[PDB]
Order: C-alpha cells, then sequence, then structure tokens
C-alpha cells in the first residue's frame, strides 16, 4: 500500500490531536480520550481498509498483510500531567517492512511524517539527521521504562552513568519516546536508545529517523528488531554503535 | 521598585527572545547571540537604571540596591543542537530579595511572568502550582550538572536513584532549569531540584515558583540560598521535604 492510506493516517493524526489537544483544556481518567483516539482511527481504518490488520495496546504479531502499528497518545503520563510533550503516532507496514509513519505532536502541533523512499518532513520542512560521529557531542535522549525495581534500575543509572563518563555532550527525558525519535528525526538530537519501549513507539519513528539521513538499530548493534522492547537510533552508524556497545543488556520482552 | 523595571524587563525579554528565536532560524560559535542579548538587555537597563546593579555570566554577590539578576539564554547546549528548549531570564531583586521575576520560552514564545504579591501569569493565564504532596504520584524535573566526574556523578545516578526507589510518578530532564521550573510553576510538574545551577538561574524562576502557590527551599529543607549552587522547589512544604530529605549533598558552590 501507499498514498490513500497515507492521507488517511495523516487527517486522523490531525483530527486526533485536535480532540487530545482539546482534552487537555482543562483540570487519570481522563484515560478515555486514549481510547476514542484509538477507536476512532481504527474504526475509520477498518472500515476503509477492511483486509488491513491493526497492532496496538503477548501482542505484536506482524504478518505481511497491511497492518497499523498505532499508539493513540505517547506520553499518557505528560499528559495526566498537562506536561506538553504528547503524540499520536500512526506507522504503516506492507510485507512486515515499515512503509511509513505519522507522528503527531499535539501541543506544538508538528505533524513528522516519512515515507519511505520519500523522506522526512515536518510541517513542510525536509528534515535531515545531525552528522554527528562523536559521542562527546552527542545530545542522547533516553526515557526511564515503566519498571521501578532496583535492579532494572541499577543499569539504567548505570548504563546513563556510561554515556555521561563517555563524556556525552547530554542527556535529555522528555517523556516521550516517538517524539525524542522526532527530534533525533531532525536536527534536534544525535541519538536515542532505550529498553521497555514496545513496537508502536518506534514503528512510525523509525521511517522518519530513516527517512531522514539517520539510523535505527538494536541496542546490541544487530539489525532492528521490532519485536524486542529496545531500540537504538542515531546520526550514524558510528554513534549507532558506541550507543550500543557501551549498553549493558536489560530485560523487558 | 515595582512598576517601570518591570515593564522594561518584559519589553527586554521580548526582544531577546525574538533575536534568539530569529538566531536559530539556520545551521557551537553562536555564543556571540547570547553576549548580544546580554548586552543589549544590560546596556538598556545600565541606562535606564544607572544606580540599579548587575549580576550574570567568584561573582554572584547580593547587595541591598536594585539589582538584576540576568540568564540571557538557558540552554545554550539545546541552543547549539536547535533543540527547541531554550528561555531568556530577567529577575529583579531590591533590599536583597526577589522582587519579580520574568522568562521566556523562545521558540514557544511562552512569557511566564510573577510579581511578588501579584501572583504568576504565563501568556495572561494565571498560574497556580498543584496539589502535589504525594512522592508517588509526582512529576520531578531536573538537570545534570555541568561536571561529568565519576564521583559528582555517582550521587547524582543514586539521588535519581532515590527518587525512582521512591516510587516517583516520573522524571524529566529538558536541558533548561529556568524552563523546567516553570513547568512546576504552572501544573506541568510537581518538583523540580539539582545541585550546580547558578543565581541567574534560580532568581525570576522563584518569584514565580512561589506567587503561584509552590515552595522553593534548599536541598537541606532550610531556607532558600542564593549564593549555593543548589535548590529545591515543589507543589508543596510536604513535597519539598521528601525531595529534599531524600537528597545526597553533592558539591559546586
Amino acid at each position: 500500500p501507499w498514498e490513500e492510506c497515507f492521507q488517511a493516517a495523516v487527517q486522523l493524526a490531525l483530527r486526533a490531536g485536535q480532540i487530545i489537544r482539546k482534552a487537555l483544556t482543562e483540570e487519570d481518567l481522563v484515560t478515555e480520550t486514549d481510547h476514542l483516539v484509538e477507536d476512532l482511527i481504527i474504526s475509520e481504518l477498518r472500515e476503509r481498509f477492511p483486509s488491513h490488520r491493526f497492532i496496538a495496546e503477548a501482542k505484536c504479531v506482524l504478518t505481511h498483510s497491511p497492518t497499523w502499528i498505532i499508539d493513540p497518545i505517547d506520553g499518557t503520563c505528560n499528559f495526566v500531567h498537562r506536561f506538553p510533550t504528547v503524540a499520536v503516532s500512526i506507522g504503516f507496514a506492507v510485507r512486515q517492512e515499515l512503509e511509513f509513519g505519522v507522528i503527531y505532536h499535539c501541543t506544538e502541533e508538528r505533524l513528522y511524517t516519512g515515507r519511505r523512499g520519500r523522506g522526512a518532513f515536518c510541517n513542510g520542512q525536509r528534515l535531515r539527521v545531525s552528522g554527528e560521529t562523536d559521542l562527546s557531542k552527542a545530545l542522547v535522549l533516553t526515557e526511564i521504562g515503566p519498571k521501578r525495581d532496583p535492579a532494572t534500575l541499577k543499569l539504567f543509572l548505570s548504563n546513563m552513568e556510561r554515556l555521561l563518563h563517555a563524556k556525552a555532550h547530554g542527556v535529555r527525558v522528555i517523556g516521550s519516546s516517538t517524539l525524542a525519535l522526532c527530534h533525533l528525526a531532525s536536527g534536534a538530537a544525535d541519538a536515542y536508545y532505550q529498553f521497555g519501549l514496545h513496537c508502536w513507539d518506534l514503528a512510525a519513528a523509525t521511517v522518519i529517523i530513516r527517512e531522514a539521513g539517520g539510523i535505527v538499530i538494536d541496542t546490541s548493534g544487530g539489525p532492528l528488531d521490532l519485536m524486542a522492547c529496545r531500540v537504538v537510533a542515531a546520526s550514524t552508524r558510528e554513534m549507532a554503535m558506541l550507543i550500543a556497545q557501551a549498553l549493558q543488556t536489560i530485560n523487558y520482552g
């Protein structure tokens, strides 16, 4: 698939961002809009492409038929706290390979879109990653998984410690893996990494991060594995490795 | 002092944000705008209030005469990386006590202003902190100091570890202490904490964080000390303590 679905996704992404931007208007039970958004998006594509499959929130089991990997609201915590960093992400795959991705920054109203072989764009502007190969001039982004047990957050702190020790020019934790991947998608950041993020968070962000220079691999260096809750994206393969090589396998799924 | 200076600060903050928003337009030597901004701001107030003193970037030595504590650009790193989170902060003090504060989010165009006894406002909207007393429902913000030696970033990771362990509902690192303090200033965040941040970073943010419920104290619980590169702000005295009590003295100045 191509064009028709891509346009449908954009329009849904936008309509969605609106309902969630609006939902943010006033004063933990607003996990209803999440549904409403996912409900809006899916009930419509499921009615326009009846043969398609849908992946959202074991479950993630990607087939060869065109499937939509959707994250109605990335950053619920931000949302529940009205911290203006939340998104809607719609990625589309066919033949078990990511075709396009659409990500809307609801409050800032930034629409990141990337179609394979067609490049990446954020509100009309064509995104290009940075060329940053030196991990000492890198601006690394990350997210603290959903866990909290002393064991998992032992390698978390240490892993961040390694990057910091690595003389890392700076690390940011914005609470929205998708939007963080979108910063890397543009000049904004030089690399992202994490464990515990699901397939619907990197589905769309990867088509973009790729269509704009960038590289998305496994926390091992190996090829990207949607099923494994782990990823490492960066401006260049150089950086993509120094980060991965310096990481330490934690365990999510 | 009061009114006249406050208006002058707003206008300078705005004009400043513009030059820096504009400076962000295109493709590490743009540490000139920093000067230009600080130069603009100071050369004008120093010409409108000749008897005033100015504090900016030992140095911080606050007197009883009206002095301006200025941070021309908070978040140079973000700036150097075009990560859309950078600010201009202008705080004003008289009688060794903070009178008002003005903070401009250059890209988002958000103008946080707070005058003691007159409350806090962000673009006309009146800010109020959250009521969050439970550290398990808190959204904590922080910043990694400018250091990197293994010792200082031993308590950093551990201190964050303690909050996380404390079952902290979430932690964010946006690279802009002022703007983070402004999120806490509004509903956005429930608490902030850090070591290694200078007096010009919390000068203005404190008048605001206070004029909106909020509390700003020392990482010890004691009263706020501008001179010490350390602060702990929060929605309520409850939270303000759990955070402080669980911290571990690091050392900056």
